């Protein structure tokens, strides 16, 4: 055991917690990052945003190379064949440089990076013991003298009791991005949006996918016609729903190579089974804290299992802030980055801020869903009198040049002073035309404000520019 | 002779006309429309915007598949080839499309649309004449008597003196648009916007393109870097430049079925003989008020064959208007259908408004290239201290996952007020990124104002919000 000392000690090095290592050092903190699985970037960069998004865009080349190639006037007088191999090696590329990047980047920074596992010592000590196999780990245990720790823990997949989750047959999030063959069918659990994006992919390159859901629609959180209407343009893309309908059990038959899956009908109790090559297992994500010693110290944990914090990102001890996934709000990777942010400049200034009015949500499915603000059921659920402006992207010139118009922009607006509550876009380029709407909403700029601004023609963003006109005005072109 | 009586009445069917009869219509105006081509949309629907983005966007794909889908897991073999007629359809098919929806937008609005040519009777009135071989035309000469007229006659290929276009052989951009076969070579003139475009659609498609440019950059009014930037990468992709470098004269060769060009170095003042299959001649665009019968009214017209306005639009005859690419400011389509709704708003409220210092400018080449506001050179030009702030895609997550790294965002800022005066982006979706720096600049953000706003992750727009962290702080990614 050997003591070390540093101003900052942040735990995790996902998200919140590499970034706020970043901030912390270029703040003039001697700072320090523990993590224990080997690489920087957390569960986002090594087993979920990264790899899933380029899992989502290789797979969309290949269904427009493969069924869009010719309408566009490219002959190919051979096979478009999906190359499994190389398909996972190119993510798997993404993921090694990437993961290089942020290593680069707390060395050029002087953030000390230990591998290891870290623990609360105490209140104000954190011990970093070794990791067996993991190479680079700590030859001993490694006890920090520290003035301020971060919590950034993250997350884990929520376990199915019941069902052995092996990442082979019946896989996790982790498993379905690592897949060695496509699947001749695919069943999934849940159909949150981790759930629906696997399901994409896969349906792409040619399984038949099945989508069990408890509840009547999906998306769960997205606004309600745009959830309906997601739902509907995926079923058309070839997946098939089966919603009001919970799946029971489910265990790999061996001898037959398939899983058995046994599912009940909500509106009817009435049991059923099936099958599938591969099971995908996505009923959520929690927050993880196991060989955190928290309960050593008596960091409070509410009943679902979150770190609890007040607007300041403490817990009940001043010196220790928790960030991310571990804690409140919705678990997305931006607003890790910003909690992460935020809670480093308070201990610098003594103030930070995160707007969570303002956190946009976004599948990257073809076409992507992206919304930020509030919903019509939240508008209505709170007796807000609003008015609607919506832009069909089949009415963009750009959209219809590209010979893909599916989709639409809606934009809520208050009927009284026609400021912007909310955003919602199913679209080619929802997830970053919807950075248009965060400036606007930030800023708190009326329809009009937007309305007003000249956007480049012949683009998508047009489209927001005349759904906005359509909120407070006309539009032009519909 | 037919008469009748109209509030307002435009002359122009292309984006700043139509725009303009759309929106009369909604405030309330009888109006009419005068266009004598025989489809709605102008230059940009019919021969510009559209079909180019078009063949962009098919010629990118091609190309994708033939050097980016075996990295990304795609196996194509055999011949990938292009089906000109069909790659022309395609392109065909969207400008029918589109022209047929303006046509949809007017019977909806109840705008009143002249097949002819219009032109002016006295100041008060215009006469529609019939067109020779015009489907629909007028069967009669119209005298319309108007409250209110507005000119919209946009612009034409401007001709280079000694040189005869063909649109076979010798073309403008028109011809280039509908060749028949892939030129073994093609030869530009001119590396303007349009010049680029075209040269890059048909490089993708095999011919070798080679751009003769009087100065010594291309682009016309890009950013110093980003000019240079934009070069590199062309010449990168396949084209060849000659800089500094002006044509004298060409001419058709029917024997060896090539066009015999004569260049001259600006630098040595020694003349070089070119040759290639067909040559482009993008020398520019002019205004076109042909036939309008300006001159019965004697309407003011420039120099540069524009017709002067002042800054309300107004020509020397207060009820009658000029708009768009006849007259003064950047020759774009978003800029023209901007002024088409400012006049007509002044004739309504007595106020429009074109904020001249926010137009976007895009080169839908790939990567993209956009930029507003100020460049670096203006800011120099002006005395202006200035901070900026600059991340490579080759950092962003998005851009690594797609495998679509080349390009940056660089943003111009106020050393003093740290408030953004311009953004400068090559990168795959600049065109479309650009509206943030839009929504800034028109607002009055500072660096700092967008770099707080959270984006979503992972996206293109997160580079957008690091060029802005570093440009007043510090990236965190970089
Ligand atoms: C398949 C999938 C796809 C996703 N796609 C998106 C998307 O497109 N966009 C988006 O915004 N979000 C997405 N997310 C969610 C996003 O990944 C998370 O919100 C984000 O990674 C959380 O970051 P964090 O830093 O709070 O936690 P995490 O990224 O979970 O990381 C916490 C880190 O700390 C380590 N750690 C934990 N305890 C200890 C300890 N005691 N000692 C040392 N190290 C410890 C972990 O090993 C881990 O690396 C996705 C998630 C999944 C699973
Ligand atoms: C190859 C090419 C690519 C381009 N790409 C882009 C791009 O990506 N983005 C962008 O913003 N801009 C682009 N532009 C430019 C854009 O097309 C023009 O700025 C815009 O179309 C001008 O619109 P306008 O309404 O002022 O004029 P125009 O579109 O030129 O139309 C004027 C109209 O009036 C008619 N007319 C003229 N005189 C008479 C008369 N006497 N009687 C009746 N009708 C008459 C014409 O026939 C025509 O339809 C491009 C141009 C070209 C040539
Ligand atoms: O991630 P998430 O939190 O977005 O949603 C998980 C989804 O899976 C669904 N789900 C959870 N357990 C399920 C089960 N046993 N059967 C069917 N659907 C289930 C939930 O209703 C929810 O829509
Ligand atoms: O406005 P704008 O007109 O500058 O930009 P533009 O967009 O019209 O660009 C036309 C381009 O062609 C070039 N050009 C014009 N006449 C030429 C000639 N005779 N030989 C070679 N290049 C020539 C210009 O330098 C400019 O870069």
């Amino acid at each position: 055991t050997i003591n070390k000392s540093h101003d900052v000690v942040i735990i995790g090095g996902g998200p919140a917690g590499y970034v706020a290592a970043i901030k912390a050092a270029q703040l003039g903190f001697n700072t320090a990052c523990v993590e224990k699985r080997g690489k920087l970037g957390g569960t986002c960069l090594n087993v979920g945003c990264i790899p899933s998004k380029a899992l989502l865009n290789n797979s969309h080349l290949f269904h427009q190379m493969h069924t869009e190639a010719q309408k566009r006037g490219i002959d190919v007088n051979g096979d478009i064949k999906i190359n499994v191999a190389n398909f996972q090696k190119a993510k798997d590329d993404a993921v090694k440089q990437l993961t290089g990047g942020i290593e680069l980047l707390f060395k050029k920074n002087k953030v000390t990076y230990y591998k290891g596992n870290g623990s609360f010592e105490d209140e104000t000590k954190i011990r970093v013991t070794p990791v067996d196999g993991l190479e680079g780990t700590v030859k001993e245990d490694h006890i920090l003298d520290v003035k301020n720790i971060i919590v950034a823990t993250g997350s884990e997949v929520t376990p199915f009791p019941g069902i052995e989750i092996d990442e082979e047959k019946i896989v996790s999030s982790t498993g379905a991005l690592s897949l060695k063959e496509i699947p001749k069918r695919l069943t999934i659990i849940g159909g949150g949006i981790i759930g629906l994006e696997m399901g994409s992919v896969y349906s792409r390159l040619g399984s038949k996918v099945t989508v069990v859901e408890f509840q009547p629609q999906i998306g769960a959180s997205m606004d309600g016609e745009v959830a309906k209407a997601t739902q509907k343009f995926l079923k058309k893309q070839g997946l098939d729903f089966k919603l009001s309908t919970k799946v029971i059990s489910a265990k790999r038959n061996d001898d037959k190579n398939v899983v058995e899956i046994v599912v009940e009908d909500t509106k009817t109790n009435k049991q059923e089974n099936l099958e599938a090559e591969v099971l995908l297992v996505a009923v959520g994500r929690r927050p993880y804290i196991a060989g955190l010693g928290a309960e050593k110290i008596g960091l409070e944990v509410d009943k679902r299992g979150r770190l609890v914090i007040d607007d300041q990102f403490n817990s009940k001890f001043p010196h220790i802030k928790v960030v991310g996934d571990v804690t409140f709000g919705p678990m997305l990777a931006h607003k890790a980055e910003e909690e992460g942010i935020a809670a480093v400049e308070m201990l610098k200034t003594g103030h930070g801020h995160v707007n969570y009015n303002n956190i946009p949500s976004v599948m990257y499915s073809h076409p992507e869903v992206a919304w930020v603000g509030k919903t019509e059921e939240q508008l209505k659920e709170a007796g807000i009198d609003y008015k609607i402006g919506k832009f069909p992207f089949a009415a963009n010139s750009r959209a219809k040049t590209n010979q893909d118009t599916e989709g639409f922009v809606k934009i809520l607006i208050d009927s009284k002073t026609e400021r912007i509550l909310g955003a919602h876009i199913i679209g080619p380029n929802a997830g970053e035309m919807i950075a248009e709407a965060g400036l606007a909403l930030e800023y708190g700029a009326s329809a009009e404000d937007v309305a007003r601004v000249c956007h480049a023609h012949p683009t998508l963003s047009e489209a927001f520019k005349e759904a906005n006109m359509a909120a407070y005005d006309k539009a032009i072109h519909c």
